[PDB]
């Protein structure tokens, strides 16, 4: 499957990892030239395993649902960890079976619950490659409060980067120095399901959105996306959540 090493990492090797991540996700269709994620996949094939190595070369393996890029759980050493949600519970039937013990985290995997658990919102959590290195290290030694913050970092630097070229670039820019995400980054993370839906509805509507998506731009101004000619659609989003899953 897919792998990333913090040791010796630079914007280029990180770019390569995110390309591999994207390429690991199956699709039979591109909508407006953007891969469309499958409505569903049955069995173990539903889950991609990412091998992540911290600077010291310690590893965790992260389980990702290939239909939505949602992290379900991870394996650190001989212990598996899964979010407290039905979908992750299902995932546990298929991944890291050979783990000696299984811990269920005291929270689900969505941003609202993770931010509560961590004690701070994504806006205040620095991200980048050094932050990912830290996050890997944290997840290696169970601590549920610290893990929440680690998971917010991990999620944004893997799944959200795969979904948006702008987020990938934000992280490449933070290769050697962490920084809290721009509001544009937060906006995009928030809008993924909504943009995926509207890009899909745009087919058979002459590339026009049924409902406009309000984003925040790089310069910090609130903009609305109304059609597929927008740069968000042509030059940013890289994966579409299948409408069947919305
Ligand atoms: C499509 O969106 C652009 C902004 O990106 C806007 O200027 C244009 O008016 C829109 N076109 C239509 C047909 O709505
Ligand atoms: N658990 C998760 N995995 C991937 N992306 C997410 N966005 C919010 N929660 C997420």
């Amino acid at each position: 499957d897919v792998s990333f090493r913090l040791s010796g990492a630079d914007p280029s090797s990180y770019g390569m990892f995110i390309k591999d991540l994207r390429n690991a996700l199956p699709h039979t269709e591109k909508v407006y030239n953007i891969p469309l994620l499958l409505p569903s996949v049955s069995g173990a094939g539903r889950y991609l395993l990412m091998h992540l190595f911290n600077y010291d070369g310690n590893t965790i393996t992260v389980a990702v649902d290939v239909t939505n890029v949602y992290i379900m759980g991870y394996l650190a050493l001989t212990t598996s960890y899964f979010f407290n949600e039905p979908a992750a519970d299902l995932a546990s039937q298929y991944v890291f079976r050979s783990a000696r013990r299984k811990i269920t985290l005291p929270y689900s995997g969505n941003y609202e619950r993770l931010q509560i658990a961590a004690g701070k919102p994504r806006e205040k959590i620095p991200i980048g490659l050094p932050a990912l290195d830290t996050a890997i290290s944290t997840l290696l030694h169970y601590d549920s409060t610290a893990a929440a913050g680690a998971l917010l970092v991990l999620i944004q630097t893997t799944a959200e980067a795969a979904r948006f070229k702008y987020i990938e670039q934000q992280i490449q820019e933070r290769a050697y120095r962490d920084e809290v995400p721009s509001s544009a980054t937060i906006s995009l993370e928030n809008s993924w399901s909504g943009l995926s839906k509207q890009i899909q509805l745009a087919q058979g509507n002459n590339g026009v959105f049924r409902t406009p998506t309000v984003l925040v731009d790089s310069k910090g101004n609130r903009v609305q996306i109304t059609n597929v000619t927008s740069n968000v659609v042509t030059s940013n989003i890289q994966l579409l959540l299948n409408t069947k899953n919305i």
